[PDB]
């Protein structure tokens, strides 16, 4: 088992349905921040690790490589933060594997990640995402290391998170660097919504019969979970009304 497609796609593209994709393709797992969150929170001080060599007059690119395949050991593909970051280190580890980039409308991706993932410091909605954290584990180390993850996949040191208009800069970016280091034939871009028939041409493989391309993880379900993790203080308790969900 090694890394056959790596996700280059940023949080609230359609990470997880892709995740969902790749592993009904290949029946193997893929990486995604819910594999850190729901199943190896022991993994967030490794990726911390990584991303602060990063920070690194010199960064030992070596030991780098060396954590990444500890990482995704038994995974077939990679998508999300933190790995996505690490786009361009995991293209020198596995120079076989091809590159997904997961894209949509900036402005729908920044609502989406204000709703769910990076919500502003002055917006109340922040309060309760963390309360509902709490129920899961998830604290401050989480928040710190998804943030720097973010932080490394847009190149910047002191960035203003609070602001809409560096953040929507930076997501154009971010894609337009993609598109230019990863060789085309290489590359997929993948917008929402263009299900199976780009992605298995690509990959070499049939339209999985009878099977639809993934749809999860919409901001409404995301919100619904943290309300029910506050009210239920359980996730054993709630997770039936989340299915397919993790
Ligand atoms: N097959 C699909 N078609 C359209 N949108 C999809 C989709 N799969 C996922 N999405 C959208 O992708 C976003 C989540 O992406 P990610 O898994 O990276 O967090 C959600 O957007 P919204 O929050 O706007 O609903 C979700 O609804
Ligand atoms: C469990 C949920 C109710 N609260 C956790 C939230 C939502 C999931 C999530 C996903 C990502 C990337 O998909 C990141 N991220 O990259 O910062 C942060 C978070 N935080």
């Amino acid at each position: 088992t090694t890394i056959q497609v790596i996700g280059a796609g940023l949080p609230r593209t359609g990470t997880n349905s892709m995740k969902k994709a790749l592993e009904i393709i290949y029946s193997k797992p893929c990486y995604h921040m819910f594999e850190i969150i729901f199943k190896k929170q022991s993994d967030i001080s490794i990726w911390q690790q990584l991303i602060d060599e990063t920070h690194k007059t010199t960064s030992d690119k070596r030991k780098i490589y060396n954590g990444l395949n500890e990482l995704l050991n038994g995974y077939i593909a990679t998508t999300d933060l933190p790995s996505c970051s690490f786009y361009k280190e995991l293209m020198t580890m596995y120079p076989n594997a091809k590159v997904l980039l997961t894209i949509r409308d900036k402005y729908d991706w920044l609502y989406s990640l204000r709703k769910v993932v990076l919500p502003k410091s002055t917006d109340p909605w922040k309060l309760k995402i963390e309360e509902g954290d709490q129920v899961l584990g998830i604290d401050s180390n989480f928040y710190k290391m998804s943030e720097d993850s973010l932080k490394f996949a847009f190149q910047k040191n002191h960035i203003n998170l609070d602001d809409d208009e560096i953040l929507l800069e930076c997501y154009d970016e971010y894609n337009r660097l993609v598109q230019e280091i990863v060789p085309p034939e290489r590359l997929l871009i993948h917008h929402l919504g263009d299900g199976w028939e780009s992605l298995c041409q690509f990959l070499n493989v049939d339209i999985p019969n009878g099977i639809s391309y993934p749809c999860a993880n919409s901001h409404h379900q995301m919100t619904q979970l943290t309300e029910q993790l506050i009210k239920h203080k359980s996730l054993d308790d709630i997770i039936h009304m989340f299915p397919g969900l993790i």
